[PDB]
């Protein structure tokens, strides 16, 4: 259907890749809250991120979410921690599908808008999970190559 498809999970899931192929198969537009942030301070998201501290993103990220969700046909690739906020998780789950990328540590560590220039230690990951994961899951209306795994999200929703 013509239904939004929001993707959530952590830095390195695949939200932005996934969501290409899902837009492209689907024919529908394809947005990254992140590229949406850049294309609004024509700045690198995670310059944007260390400038204005945690605070400032949050709220600015929690506004072009509301209004990306607003829009009616699109597939996005939401911020890793843009489920913090009890209020855009709950638009979410509302203005669209939720499909939760569900990803290993180890995935995540794994080889290449980029928030954060480099990867942290395991521990730091870890911990991030255990107040996420959680988080994802809430929201999750499905849960799981790009263009496999778009297919099968597909035939999920299907």
């Amino acid at each position: 259907e013509k239904r939004n498809i929001f993707l959530v999970g952590p830095m390195g899931a695949g939200k932005s890749t996934i969501g290409r192929q899902l837009a492209q198969q689907l024919n529908m537009e394809f947005y990254d809250s992140d590229q949406e942030i850049e294309k609004r301070t024509g700045a690198d998201v995670g310059w944007v991120f260390d400038l204005e501290g945690e605070e400032g993103f949050r709220d600015r990220e929690e506004k072009v979410i509301n209004e990306l969700t607003e829009k009616q046909g699109i597939v996005l690739a939401t911020g890793g921690g843009s489920v913090k906020s009890r209020e855009t998780r709950n638009r979410l789950s509302a203005r669209g599908v939720v499909v939760y990328l569900e990803t290993t540590i180890e995935k995540q560590l794994a080889r290449t808008p980029l928030l954060h220039v480099e990867t942290p230690p395991r521990e730091v990951l870890e911990a991030l999970a255990n107040e996420r994961n959680p988080l994802y899951e809430e929201i999750a209306d499905v849960t799981i190559s790009a263009k496999v795994v778009a297919n099968q999200i597909i035939h999920m929703l299907e």
